């Protein structure tokens, strides 16, 4: 239900960002690449979030733009790819790279990244191409 | 536990509304009809919410008045009718229309709506009327 | 983790109270007797809360003072007595009445209240007397 | 998801601290030692929190610095050591003491503490040292 956070950056420790909204310091997990776009500590930042709820955990995944949040959400809809794996994918390549690689069935791109899986990569490419046709965005 | 939200409409993408309360952007799901009654982005809005908690998710369902929220709450108590589907009963037709239908028993009206159920249309009328005599409201 | 709420009273509909903190309207469930102590709608109120979390629900129980919250918490530690039953007990008699009745093994007091239970009353009286010796408060 | 709280200390009843952030009084559980380092009621405090979520409960564990929070997090990963018990390891003895004990392997020190375990004392030392070489901090 939390889709956006606007507050002050308190500390950056990739992959974590502590962002204070009110006096509540929230822990947000972001793709490594997103840390090059973040305002310096002490300044205000707007991050798009995805709230993942489980019986034993309440986590927040944060993106600089909505395009990347969409990608992440679709990514974790596939079996074998959870939040942690989706983060590495988006840390390992831009949003545009991933789309370009998926569109031409480039499995080689994905097997380089951390603990992906040869068969999972192929699986990922089929599903994502099917999933991409029903949406919109700046990244396309 | 969250009964109401008052904040700034950040964005409106039916069926989602992004309302910022403090610096927390809350995602609210409303019936489509409710969407056209809301102010414009930048302005303050007051929505009556229904919080649904499950193992995998925390969701907010938003309404322009308490009469719609009550109807919503009762709709989802019947079997085969979840939030997704109850949204359509108030998305596809106003609140006022629906209550007449149950009291008069017009099954034809409710069958046109999105994937409801011809027997569930019957089910709704039967089931809804019992609950309708135990409440109060402007909708009546 | 939420132990207190300080905000504006928006509406009172026993057993519910909507109290707005920030722009977040929180639903609080209080014993009927507590409604005679609540500031009028539009004014600030401080309520002591008990957060009950279950897989499908997130609820807030609110008291005017900490003594009553303690009582409620101990009450629901007994089998057969859940939040709903503990509310009726505290709606049916003051905090002092309940302690006075428990101390002299007065089961008659408790069987009058709504859906208690003859055997549950006796059970309640034994446990509460044992439980009362390890605490403190204005009500004693 | 909540990494830090900044607000007004409302009350201090070891082991609970009531800190008001906005109008929300949050209950924070801290090790007893941490309790004597906190400011007085009425003043602002900054605490590093660890949020534990379970089916029946939402809890906040609070610390005066990140070194104690890290130690806490690692303590509760070992079997037979829950939050209740880890509080005592930092309540009964400082953070600094404990890390020496694991590196030197002094089992006598940790057996005095509240109901730990003579074999669990051994367990702690054995188990803790593996984890201690994979981190960083002022406590070291």
């Amino acid at each position: 239900m939390i889709g956006r956070l606007r507050g002050i950056i308190i500390e950056k420790q990739p992959p974590l960002v502590l962002i204070e909204v009110g006096g509540v310091g929230y822990e947000v997990h972001m793709p490594m690449t997103c840390f090059y776009e973040l305002p310096e500590a002490g300044q205000e930042a707007i991050v798009f979030t995805h709230f993942v709820v489980r019986e034993d955990a309440q986590l927040l995944y944060g993106f600089n733009n909505k395009q990347e949040r969409t990608l992440f959400k679709e990514l974790i809809k596939t079996n074998g790819v959870g939040p942690k794996l989706a983060l590495a994918i988006l840390s390992g390549m831009s949003a545009q790279q991933f789309v370009n690689a998926v569109e031409r069935e480039e499995v080689g791109a994905l097997v380089k990244l951390p603990g992906i899986g040869k068969k999972t990569a192929e699986r990922l490419i089929v599903e994502m191409k099917d999933r991409f046709k029903g949406l919109h965005g700046d990244l396309f």
